[PDB]
């Protein structure tokens, strides 16, 4: 356990009472305290889980995200104002940092505090020790679910590498004079190793804040940091899946014959692939027991519902998206049966799958990527909607990148090469006309990848993009393998898309890495 004196080292004073690493039993009682008001208030649902409301703080606040620019980060961070920018990594002065830090420590002074020590990363040799301090019980509950809970033995020798202080109740009145976006703030200081949260009550800021920090620390050590889901087969073969909204990442990574390592954040070190998290933060709009039985069943006592509509009686209305469509629920990973246990990690990945939804109808259902193409497409992070509106998210998670995108690509292929892994580009999209690709076909494609069939298969190249397409695939109509067969014609569309890729990639050509990669992209 820790003493009040330990917290005063951070600037907090007059510490009334500390509840260190509270059990789920205690948190449940705390959340239901009738004296709580506003966003602190918790309500019991018919499913047994507690539900909370974060007001207008429905999602992340990229505009209020700042990182202190100093000797530590000056030359290493991917700044929003240097070179070509193109990101939310806005620099902050050390003096303003001390002011923001002071606002939080003063807000937390003279209160009963909740302190949660946890780990980020499932592999002991490469994990990060994090201490979270909050004055709100459900916030302590959120971090207990989302990060790895230490054993009493691990707690004995705990020494935090990073400290996050949640001061949602305070705001910065001097914001205007300081040249900030608003009175709220999500700030990071890599020299003092701390994260501050002010004004915003959105739980995801704690999850995504640590992800951004891991994205900085790990690649520097030669450890891949990835925004993906990962699962394992009976033979211990592991696959990682990358894909933005609509790509079907989650659904395709759900397989009764394959245990889940994790659904969102993973690292890849000398020992293999590991989950950063100890829980899942799932979206709940239109959630049905029929479509998502695993998630639905995870919602019980100890899970924490966020912003969902609950009626006086009858309770949860998962369909009500009037307030927001970003309704969430967090729960410890063990609420899911089909997982890798007792530790969320496995061996080296041998199959890397990039999922996309090409509404332009140009890309093939499946292509086997070359090492350079893997890097090119990882950096592009393409997907399109409504058909078509294209989206390019670097490394399939641009908003959480702390280093130049090329750095993530380099470490990824380094680990892939050491494992002899193979990458595939799978297009589950439709241009809006004629017969679309069926879920059955999509599953057949994934099976062919996972079982090693496409690994040494004969292929033919697709013009311009130069993608290698397998000659035939078991359980799939050979006809659908060639995207041209759906239609000048395809060529005209291919030129349009190729131009988009080229236009987007110019953002990284300044670096020797990005520059060298241009030759792996579309040739028009």
């Amino acid at each position: 356990g820790l003493t009040p004196q330990e917290l005063e080292a951070y600037g907090i004073s007059d510490v009334h009472d500390i509840v260190y690493n509270p059990s789920y039993d205690l948190l449940y009682q705390e959340e239901l305290d009738p004296s709580l008001t506003g966003y602190e208030r918790g309500v019991l649902t018919n499913l047994g889980a507690v539900a909370v409301d974060t007001g207008i703080f429905t999602g992340r606040s990229p505009k209020d995200k700042y990182i202190v620019r100093d000797d530590t980060t000056r030359d290493t961070f991917w700044w929003a104002d240097k070179g070509k920018g193109k990101n939310d990594n806005k620099p902050l002065s050390p003096e303003t940092w001390q002011h923001l830090k002071g606002l939080v420590t003063r807000q937390l002074s003279g209160k009963r505090l909740f302190v949660v020590d946890a780990f980020c990363g499932a592999n002991p040799d490469t994990r990060l020790s994090v201490r979270f301090i909050t004055e709100v019980a459900w916030q302590a509950h959120f971090v207990k679910n989302m990060f790895i809970r230490p054993s009493d033995e691990e707690l004995a020798g705990f020494k935090p590498d990073f400290i996050v202080m949640n001061g949602a109740k305070c705001t910065n009145p001097q914001w205007k004079e300081q040249g900030l976006n608003s009175e709220n703030f999500v700030a990071f200081n890599l020299t003092e190793r701390m994260q501050l949260i002010g004004g915003t009550w959105y739980g995801g800021e704690m999850k995504k804040g640590m992800f951004s920090m891991m994205n900085y620390l790990l690649p520097l050590k030669g450890i891949a940091s990835m925004h993906c889901s990962a699962n394992v087969g009976e033979a211990g073969d592991v696959a990682v899946f990358f894909g933005l909204s609509g790509s079907g990442k989650t659904t395709l990574s759900t397989d009764p014959a394959r245990r889940l390592i994790g659904d969102d954040e993973h690292g890849w070190d000398d020992d293999g692939v590991f989950n950063f998290e100890g829980g899942s933060y799932a979206k709940t709009i239109k959630l049905s027991k029929e479509a998502e039985p695993e998630i639905y069943a995870a919602i019980r006592r100890d899970a924490l519902l966020e912003n969902v509509t609950v009626r006086a009686g009858g309770t949860i209305d998962f369909d009500d998206g009037s307030k927001t469509e970003n309704t969430r629920v967090s729960y410890p990973i063990y609420h899911i049966d089909n997982i890798v246990k007792p530790v969320s990690k496995a061996g080296h990945a041998t199959k890397v799958i990039f999922l996309t939804a090409d509404a332009f109808g140009v890309l093939p259902p499946v292509s086997r990527l070359t090492a350079d193409q893997t890097q090119y497409h990882f950096l592009s992070g393409f997907t399109a909607a409504a058909a078509p509106t294209p989206t390019f998210s670097a490394c399939f998670g641009a908003a959480f990148l702390s280093l130049h995108p090329t750095q993530y690509a380099e470490v990824l292929v380094k680990r892939m090469q050491a494992a002899g892994a193979q990458a595939y580009l799978v297009n589950t999209g439709w241009n809006g006309t004629g017969k679309r690709i069926s879920a059955a076909d999509t599953r057949a494609i994934i099976d062919a990848i996972l079982n090693g069939s496409l690994d040494n298969a004969e292929t033919f190249t697709l013009p311009m993009f130069n993608l290698a397409i397998p000659t035939e695939l078991p359980g799939v109509d050979t006809g659908i393998l060639d995207p041209r067969n759906t239609y000048a014609g395809w060529q005209e569309k291919a030129e349009t898309l190729a131009k988009l890729f080229i236009d987007n990639f110019d953002k990284y050509t300044d670096t020797p890495a990005g520059a060298a990669l241009v030759a792996a992209g579309p040739a028009l």
